[PDB]
């Protein structure tokens, strides 16, 4: 059973992390956690019970928060999967959380099979 440094899974990690960052405009709804106050939507934790988001995923990653790969994957699942199950398939957030998901899956693969 291979172990993971904590600083070696964050180098391997990071640059699926950067791409998903990157995309402009399509990450811009995902870099900070949903606040049901501030937005307004009081049944958004009705239905997200597990909220995640980029900005979370990121300080997990940089404080040693995932021991092994699939920790990270199933947090970055998680981000999208809330968001297909809160938003209109049209809306603007579903459509950019599509976009992540197609750039994530391009950048996971690979990395994966080297991780192992
Ligand atoms: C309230 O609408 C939003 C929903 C979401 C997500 C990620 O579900 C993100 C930003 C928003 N403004």
């Amino acid at each position: 059973k291979k172990i993971f440094k904590p600083e070696e899974l964050r180098q391997a990690l990071m640059p699926t992390l950067e791409a998903l960052y990157r995309q402009d405009p399509e990450s811009l709804p995902f870099r900070q956690p949903v606040d049901p106050q501030l937005l307004g939507i009081p049944d958004y934790f009705d239905i997200v019970k597990n909220p995640m988001d980029l900005s979370t995923i990121k300080r997990k990653l940089d404080t040693g928060q995932y021991q092994e790969p699939w920790q990270y994957v199933d947090d970055v699942w998680l981000m999208f999967n809330n968001a297909w199950l809160y938003n209109r398939k049209t809306s603007r957030v579903y459509k950019f959380c599509s976009k992540l998901a197609e750039v994530f899956e391009q950048e996971i693969d690979p990395v994966m099979q080297s991780l192992g």
